[PDB]
RNA sequence: CUGACCCAGAAGAUCUACUAAGUAGAUCUUCUGGGUCAG
C-alpha cells in the first residue's frame, strides 16, 4: 500500500467526520488518493449487517475509464465489487440492478441524469457517499447541477429519507464575475450552497511537504508589434472592394441590411456584418421567379467570396501568407469543380489576375510573422540549456494546429522538434475530429525520451486528460479565465519551470493581469471564510437554497404548439423548389427523409454513402445524405440546406436546426411507400 | 460477443465580438439512435 503523505490526511481529515467538504487542492498533489483514503474510512465504518454505497462521478470517458481501473486495483484485496456504466456500457444490463449488486459505481453523471428522469432509479438515499470530480462545474445547467438539484429538492422537501454525504474535490472555485473581495465572497457562498458543503478544505499546517511536491511555474509576457507593411491585405483589400462594388450593383440597398457601422476588412465585426447580410439577402422574394432565383443566386456567391477574403485575412494576421493563400486556393479549386457559371468565371478570373502577385510576396522572406519570429527565438534558447525539454503548446483553433506544425516541420532552425498534434472529436465543416484510440495513442507517445517532445493542441489539454510533465508552457494568443490559468499552470509542476503568453495585442496581457489579481481576490475570500462559525455558514448556504430553488420551482415554462400549415423547401442557393413539408417522414424522431418520386428528381446523387445535391445545373447545393434504414436506403435532408416559404402568407424564414421549425412531424412507415 | 470506422439527432460549458437580454463565430465535452469492416 502507498503510504500517505501527512497534507493528505490533513486534507481528509473533515471527510472523514461525516462533513460535506469542497476539497481544494493544487493539481499534482494526489487528490485520487485523497479520495481513496475517503472511500476506505467511510466503507469500514458500518456495523455488521450493514452496508455503504459509493459512487464517483467522471466527465470524460479516459478519466472514467482510469478511475475504474485505480479503484478496482485498489479494492480487490478487500471483497467490494466496482463496477461502471457509461455510453459505451449502457445498453447491456438494466441500470437498477447493476447499481443494486455493486458497492463501488464509476458513472458519468449523465446517465445518473436519465435514469432519474426514467424513474429507473427513484431517489440518491441508495448512496451513501457521492463524490464529484471537478466540483467547480456545479452551476448553470451542468449535469453535476441537475443532480444536487435532485438531492435539494429531496432535502428541502420535508422527505424523511437519509441523504448521501458529499464530497467536491477541486483545484480552484472560481470567483464568476465579480470585481472586489465581497463578490468573489458571494460567488464562493453560492458555490457552496449549491453542493451543500459547509467546510472548504485546504493545506495549512503542512503547507511545506505540498511546496516540495507541487511547485508554481514562473509567467511571463511577451508583447510583439505587428507588420509594418502588409501588400497581402493590399492586394486582398482592393480584392474585396471589387466584390462589393460587384454586390451593389445587382442589389442597391445593400448598405442597409445590417446596422452594423465603420465596418473594416480582417475583423470579427467584418464577419458580422457579411454574415447578416447573407441571411438577409437569402429572403429577397419578387414576383418573377427567374429573375428572384439568378439575383439570389449572385448575391450568395459574392457573400461567399467575401466571407473567404476575410478568413484568409484573419488566417494570414495569425499565421503565414502561405497558410491563407492554400486556404483561398482550395476554396477556389472546389468552386471552379462546383458548377461553374459566368459569375463564377468572373470571380475566379479576377481572383487569377492577382494570383501571380499573391504567390510573390507570400514567398519573401521579410514578411515573415513576428509572434512566428518571437516563438521561433523561444524555442531556440529554452531548448539551448535543456535538450530534454517537453513543450506543450496552445492555440485557439484547429487549422492553427497544422499551420504551426507545418511551420515547425519547414523550419530549418527547429530541427530538434517533433511536434504533436491534438485536437477535439466532434466533426466540423472543415475538420474531421480525432477519435479516442488516435488520441490515447498520441498522448502516450507524447513522453520523455519518446516519439514526441512537442504538443500542439487545442482546448484539450486543459482539464482532466493525463499528461506527461513539460517544462515549457507557451500560450499563443490564449487567455481564459481564473480557473482555466490556474489549471494550465498545473502543467508544469517539474522544478524550474516556466509558462510564456505570446501575443500582439495589449487586451490580452490586460485580461491575464487581471485573471491574477482574481486569483488573489479568490484566496483572500477563501481564507475569510474559514474563520467563521460553522452554524452561521449553514443557515447562510440555507438561506441561499432556499431562494434559489423558490426561483427555479417558478421558472418553469410550457412548449408552444406546432403548425399544421404547408410549406415549401427551397433551395437557399437557388431558391428552386425541392419538396413540401407534407412528404418528410420522420425515423425515430432523430432522422428526416422524404417520401416520393417528384423529389428524387430534384436531386441529384454524387460519390461513406453518397451525398445528394441540388439537381439544377451550375448550383449543385449540398441537401443531405444516402443512409441505411433496416433494408432500405433512403435519403435524409438538413433544415440548414433550405428556405421555408408558407403558401399563404409568402414569407421567407431560415432554421439552424430541425427542433427550432414547428410543423407536423409524421412518422415513417416501412408499407407507406407504395401511394 | 469483442474491437476499429462512419452517419444522424439532441444537450452542456467556455471565450471573443455585436445589437438593443438576445445574436453571430470559435473551442471542448456528453448522451441517444442508425450503419460498415475484421476477428
Ligand atoms: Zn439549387
Amino acid at each position: 500500500p502507498f503510504k500517505p503523505r501527512n497534507y493528505q490526511l490533513e486534507l481528509a481529515l473533515p471527510a472523514m467526520k461525516g462533513k460535506n467538504t469542497i476539497i481544494c487542492a493544487p493539481t499534482g498533489c494526489g487528490k485520487t488518493f485523497v479520495s481513496l483514503l475517503i472511500c476506505e474510512h467511510h466503507l469500514k465504518k458500518f456495523p455488521q449487517g450493514q452496508k455503504g454505497k459509493v459512487v464517483f462521478f467522471a466527465n470524460q470517458i479516459p478519466v472514467y475509464e482510469q478511475q475504474k481501473s485505480v479503484f478496482s486495483k485498489y479494492f480487490e484485496r478487500h471483497g467490494y465489487r466496482v463496477t461502471g456504466i457509461s455510453g459505451a456500457t449502457a445498453e447491456n444490463v438494466p441500470v437498477e440492478q447493476i447499481v443494486e449488486n455493486n458497492d463501488i459505481i464509476i458513472l458519468t453523471p449523465q446517465i445518473l441524469v436519465n435514469n432519474l428522469k426514467k424513474g429507473t432509479i427513484p431517489s440518491l438515499s441508495i448512496f451513501t457517499l457521492m463524490i464529484f470530480d471537478e466540483c467547480h462545474n456545479t452551476s448553470k445547467q451542468h449535469p453535476y447541477n441537475m443532480i444536487m438539484f435532485n438531492y435539494l429538492d429531496q432535502k428541502l422537501g420535508g422527505s424523511s429519507g437519509p441523504l448521501p454525504q458529499v464530497i467536491g474535490l477541486t483545484a480552484s472555485v472560481g470567483v464568476g464575475d465579480a470585481k472586489n473581495t465581497d463578490e468573489a465572497l458571494d460567488y464562493i457562498c453560492k458555490l457552496c450552497a449549491s453542493l451543500d458543503a459547509s467546510v472548504i478544505a485546504t493545506v495549512k499546517h503542512n503547507l511545506e511537504e505540498l511546496e516540495q511536491v507541487v511547485y508554481k511555474p514562473q509567467k511571463f509576457f511577451r508583447k510583439v508589434e505587428s507588420r509594418i507593411s502588409d501588400k497581402f491585405k493590399y492586394i486582398i483589400a482592393q480584392l474585396m472592394r471589387d466584390t462589393e462594388s460587384l454586390a451593389k450593383r445587382i442589389c442597391k440597398d445593400l448598405e442597409n441590411l445590417s446596422q452594423i457601422q465603420n465596418r473594416e476588412f480582417g475583423t470579427q465585426k467584418y464577419e458580422q456584418w457579411i454574415v447578416t447580410v447573407q441571411k438577409a439577402c437569402m429572403v429577397f422574394q419578387m414576383p418573377d421567379k427567374d429573375e428572384e432565383s439568378r439575383i439570389c443566386k449572385a448575391l450568395f456567391l459574392y457573400t461567399s467570396h467575401l466571407r473567404k477574403y476575410n478568413d484568409a485575412l484573419i488566417i494570414s494576421e495569425h499565421a503565414r501568407m502561405k497558410d491563407a493563400l492554400d486556404y483561398l486556393k482550395d476554396f477556389f479549386s472546389n468552386v471552379r469543380a462546383a458548377g461553374f457559371d459566368e459569375i463564377e468565371q468572373d470571380l475566379t478570373q479576377r481572383f487569377e489576375e492577382k494570383l501571380q502577385e499573391l504567390e510573390s510576396v507570400s514567398r519573401d522572406p521579410s514578411n515573415e510573422n513576428p509572434k512566428l519570429e518571437d516563438l521561433c527565438f523561444i524555442l531556440q534558447e529554452e531548448y539551448h540549456l535543456n535538450p530534454e525539454t517537453i513543450t506543450i503548446l496552445f492555440v485557439k483553433t484547429r487549422a492553427l494546429v497544422d499551420a504551426l506544425k507545418n511551420w515547425i516541420e519547414g523550419n530549418p532552425k527547429l530541427s530538434f522538434l517533433k511536434p504533436g498534434i491534438l485536437t477535439g472529436r466532434g466533426k466540423t465543416n472543415q475538420n474531421t475530429g480525432m477519435t479516442l484510440p488516435a488520441q490515447k495513442c498520441i498522448l502516450d507517445a507524447f513522453k520523455a525520451s519518446g516519439d514526441h517532445n512537442i504538443l500542439i493542441a487545442t482546448s484539450v489539454a486543459d482539464e482532466g486528460i493525463d499528461i506527461a510533465q513539460c517544462n515549457l508552457v507557451i500560450l499563443y494568443e490564449y487567455v481564459g479565465n481564473v480557473i482555466k490559468m490556474i489549471q494550465t499552470r498545473g502543467r508544469g509542476r517539474a522544478r524550474g519551470s516556466k509558462c510564456f503568453l505570446l501575443t500582439s495585442n495589449a487586451g490580452v496581457i490586460e485580461k491575464e493581469q487581471i485573471n491574477m489579481y482574481k486569483e488573489k481576490m479568490m484566496n483572500d475570500s477563501i481564507l475569510r471564510l474559514q474563520t467563521w462559525d460553522e452554524a452561521v455558514f449553514r443557515e447562510k448556504i440555507l438561506h441561499i437554497q432556499t431562494h434559489e430553488k423558490f426561483i427555479r420551482d417558478s421558472q418553469e415554462k410550457p412548449k408552444p404548439v406546432p403548425d399544421k400549415e404547408n410549406k415549401k423547401l427551397l433551395c437557399r442557393k437557388c431558391k428552386a423548389l425541392a419538396c413540401y413539408t407534407a412528404d418528410v417522414r420522420v425515423i425515430e424522431e432523430c432522422h428526416y427523409t422524404v417520401l416520393g418520386d417528384a423529389f428524387k428528381e430534384c436531386f441529384v446523387s454524387r460519390p461513406k454513402r453518397a451525398k445528394i445535391f441540388c439537381a439544377r445545373q451550375n448550383c449543385s447545393h449540398d441537401w443531405g445524405i444516402h443512409v441505411k434504414y433496416k433494408t432500405f436506403e433512403i435519403p435524409v435532408i438538413k433544415i440548414e440546406s433550405f428556405v421555408v416559404e408558407d403558401i399563404a402568407t409568402g414569407v421567407q424564414t431560415l432554421y439552424s436546426k430541425w427542433k427550432d421549425f414547428h410543423f407536423e412531424k409524421i412518422p415513417f412507415d416501412p408499407a407507406e411507400m407504395s401511394k
